[PDB]
């Protein structure tokens, strides 16, 4: 009912790998900035699948520890064959403004942050039972802002 579980990590798959452009926030011209700090939702998303016609009966636990986490949560993942096999961890991304825009002055705000799928063999053994699945990490990183200055 419940399997022993290992993630061959140096056989991770590099899926895509992207600086992904969030926002941009524009001000010209001291006065004040718009905002003083942005929030964002950051999250990672943890997935485990079978093969096909994979013998691993249904209502297996899988309980794995991913690399990748958020909130420095260190609890393993339990993922159940055929019932939860997703989960993602959500955290709270605060993000500082510039405060004022100088004169004679245009400022560009520009936040990015990395997004990457990684995916990772993962041997799994129930009583008799061998099975390799694989996981998947859908993963962001924290923000960061740019600044830009022009004299316009």
């Amino acid at each position: 009912m419940s399997a022993s579980v290992t993630v061959l990590w140096d056989k991770e798959i590099e899926g895509s790998n992207e600086v992904v452009k969030v926002d941009e926030m524009v001000a010209s011209n001291k006065v004040e900035f718009y905002l003083k700090e942005r929030h964002f939702d950051r999250t990672i998303t943890h997935n485990i699948t079978l093969p096909r016609a994979t013998e691993v009966p249904i209502g297996t636990e899988i309980q794995l520890e991913p690399k990748h986490r958020l909130n420095g949560n260190t609890e393993p993942i339990t993922f159940t064959y055929g019932s939860l096999e997703s989960y993602t961890e959500l955290s709270e991304d605060k993000v500082t403004m510039p405060e004022f825009v100088e004169p004679k002055t245009k400022l560009i705000v520009i936040l990015t942050r990395n997004e990457n799928i990684t995916s990772a063999p993962v041997e799994i053994s129930v009583g008799d039972i061998k099975e390799t699945a694989t996981y998947i990490c859908q993963s962001q990183s924290g923000i960061n802002a740019e600044v830009n200055t022009e004299p316009l």
